[PDB]
């Protein structure tokens, strides 16, 4: 019985990771084998190149730092489906998704060269988007400016036109616990549903 | 008057890094200015990832590298593209069509998929294939066996269907004399004609 492949998505500071974290510890109280992964992955040779040009520390042409941010994924997709084969659910704080948005806010390039390299990989059984006002998530790097995270913003609404994914919208300007409450019963779901059928591909 | 991008690409031995040099050697007593590139280039931080992992030192999933290995080239663009602006013709031993064909060569990856990231790199004006049987070649690191050399060939026997791109054979079975002087009439001609348009984007 397979594990669920969730991804948590969203702009700048709507909770993606406060959300990843309550939601493994609140699946395994609950007994089910969940863990959590985050992209990009900084501990690898290639997360460590990616850690310090969004700390503004180096500087990479942009279509090389797009790449470097998807082989920062692949390099994790052994791990990812020997986990998921063993039935454990895997919650991930960004996926490709982030990467296209980001990417594809940037001048002269396209969303569909920017999905390129990230077709194939694991496809997610659940995409939460954290939907949250550009103006609250101010409230609470490279890219974070306002006038970038409303060009990925955009981004991201053009991928969630995408009929193949199982994207879930949710309202992320509400407490912690409220929204935490909301991603916990969309994911119990996934696990027990969603997971009947094969690991499918993204984007493909 | 903007250089020429010059590439030479052949299987394993066929004679590329003996006549990149020698062609740019040629070009540079002839009056051009010529500068000679490789791919991979190894002395990046990407480039070293790189290099590790041909000399067997390293093990990099599959896709993971593939990327690396056109993050490698798109990190030298903006290079590339200033030295051809300041009218140096750039000769390349390797470029996106060997990463396409040894990528392509593995099980499960898609000529499609493998040429996406290289899509839009600066368009080689001239691609001299040189053609060598692949025994004489073994008569003369990772992939370095004749079953995925072969496979690899009939790969770029694929990307030749390619109109788009202005392929020249070269018979490599020659003398290194013989074949430079092939090699060095056709480029002689592409830096002249091939330079009136504009630099191409590759792929697209
Ligand atoms: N629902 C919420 N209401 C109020 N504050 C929140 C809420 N969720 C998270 N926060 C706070 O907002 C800040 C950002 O939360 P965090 O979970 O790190 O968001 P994120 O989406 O991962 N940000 P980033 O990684 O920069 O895009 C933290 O100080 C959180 O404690
Ligand atoms: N035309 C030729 N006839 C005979 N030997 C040659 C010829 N061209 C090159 N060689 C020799 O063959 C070997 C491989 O040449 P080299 O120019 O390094 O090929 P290459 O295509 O760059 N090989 P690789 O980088 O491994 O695919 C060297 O020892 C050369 O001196
Ligand atoms: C996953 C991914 C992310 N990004 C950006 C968005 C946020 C930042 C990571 O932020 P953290 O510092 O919170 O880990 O890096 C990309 O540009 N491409 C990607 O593929
Ligand atoms: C440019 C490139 C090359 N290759 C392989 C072929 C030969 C070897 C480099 O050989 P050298 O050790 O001679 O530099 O690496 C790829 O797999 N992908 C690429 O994108
Ligand atoms: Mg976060
Ligand atoms: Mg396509
Ligand atoms: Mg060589």
């Amino acid at each position: 019985r397979r594990g669920a492949l969730i991804v948590l998505e969203g702009v700048d500071r709507a909770g993606k990771s406060t959300q990843s974290r309550k939601l493994v510890e609140a699946l395994c109280a609950a007994g089910h084998r969940a863990e959590l992964l985050r992209f990009p992955e900084r501990s690898t040779e290639i997360g460590k190149l990616l850690s310090s040009y969004l700390q503004k520390k180096s500087d990479v042409e942009d279509h090389s730092v797009h790449l470097l941010f998807s082989a920062n994924r692949w390099e994790q997709v052994p791990l990812i489906k020997e986990k998921l084969s063993q039935g454990v659910t895997l919650v991930v704080d960004r996926y490709a998704f982030s990467g296209v948005a980001f990417t594809g806010a940037k001048e002269n390039f396209s969303l569909d060269w920017c999905k390129q390299p990230d077709v194939g990989l694991p496809k997610p059984d659940l995409v939460l988007f954290l939907q949250l006002q550009l103006a609250d998530a101010a409230k609470r790097e490279r890219y974070e400016n306002g006038a970038f995270q409303e060009r990925a913003l955009r981004c991201f609404h053009q991928l969630m036109k995408d009929t193949t994914l199982n994207w879930k919208m949710v309202d992320a300007s509400k407490s912690i616990e409220a929204v935490h409450e909301d991603i916990r019963v969309l994911s119990e779901d996934a696990i027990a549903t969603a997971t009947e059928k094969p690991l499918g591909e993204l984007w493909k």
